[PDB]
């Protein structure tokens, strides 16, 4: 539980690195994060947090591994899993730049594997965001844990409930399709406004009706009308091979 039992390959983000775990050689990645100018309170508040993460546990949750103190930096190292397909905000973006419209069979994937994610945080009682969720080898989804932005994918009743998280995760569904997410504006206030109105535009017509209307869903003003997570799964469009595979 050394930093010395690691060799860092190169920087992804900025820290968090590629690393390679020397015993095995196996790759990993890992947070840094300089406590150096935090008080003992924060600190505190640090470790109970690092603590919390260590016990999430599920094929849809990035796996967190170790946690590693190096007094002399005054650095934590938080050490995690590979997600070799990277986030889904570059998904989108590479899907505008090559003006080509994500696949449904992806979009049913996210939709199934994001929503066992929930079900698990939720369980356990995480902002749902696409820089927030990452892609592995194997065609898995996984959710993470990362004031000038706006706040797209704020729910009316946040704005003014675990059924707040379904209208986050229709407003990402909605932006894998339609590579733009369903209410867009300049300024916070008419943001607001939009949201409140509850219009949008359908998703492209390449994706099916079933599946224009379970975001549809997912996005409806009253809370009380969106699908649970039980409901969500029970769709006749979400199938085992949408599921996680190792
Ligand atoms: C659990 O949250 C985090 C996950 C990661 C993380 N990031 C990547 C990753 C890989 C890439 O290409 C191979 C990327 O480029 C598109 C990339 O861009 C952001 C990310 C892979 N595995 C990971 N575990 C990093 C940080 C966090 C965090 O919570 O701070
Ligand atoms: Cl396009
Ligand atoms: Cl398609
Ligand atoms: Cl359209
Ligand atoms: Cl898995």
């Amino acid at each position: 539980s050394r930093a010395e039992d690691y060799e860092v390959l190169y920087t992804i983000g900025t820290r968090c690195q590629k690393i390679r775990r020397k015993s095995d050689g196996k790759i990993l990645v890992w947070k840094e994060l300089d406590y150096g100018s935090m008080t003992e309170a924060e600190k505190q508040m640090l470790v109970s947090e690092v603590n919390l993460l260590r016990e999430l546990k599920h094929p849809n949750i990035v796996r967190y591994y170790d946690r590693i103190i190096d007094r002399t930096n005054t650095t934590l190292y938080i050490v995690m899993e590979y997600c070799e397909g990277g986030d889904l905000a570059s998904v989108i973006t590479k899907g505008t730049k090559e003006r080509q419209y994500l696949d449904e069979e992806f979009v049913l994937r996210v939709m199934t594997q994001l929503t066992l994610a929930l079900k698990e945080c939720h369980r356990r009682s995480r902002d749902l965001k696409p820089a927030n969720v990452f892609l592995d080898g194997k065609q898995n989804v996984k959710l993470g844990d990362f004031f000038v932005g706006t706040p797209y994918y704020m729910s009316p009743e946040q704005m003014n409930n675990e059924k707040s998280d379904i209208w986050s995760l229709g407003c990402l569904l909605y932006e894998l399709c339609a590579l733009m997410p369903p209410f867009t504006a300049f300024s916070q206030k008419e943001l607001a406004g939009k949201i409140r109105e509850g219009k949008f535009r359908r998703i492209p017509y390449r994706y099916s009706d079933e599946l224009n209307e379970i975001i549809t869903r997912m996005l409806n003003l009253k809370d009380y009308h969106r699908p649970s997570v039980e409901e969500i799964l029970e769709n006749p469009l979400i199938l085992e091979h949408h599921h996680h595979h190792h």
